[PDB]
């Protein structure tokens, strides 16, 4: 997935993605904006 969740890094959007998007869901930027992983 993405999200609108602008980064520096995957960090700011570790929270996000395991919100709403899965159990051990991750994430990683790249162009300023996330990518999420929902798994």
């Amino acid at each position: 997935t993405v999200i609108d969740v602008k980064c520096t890094s995957p960090k700011q959007c570790l929270p996000p993605c395991k919100a709403q998007f899965g159990i051990r869901a991750g994430a990683k930027c790249m162009n300023g904006k996330c990518k999420c992983y929902p798994h």
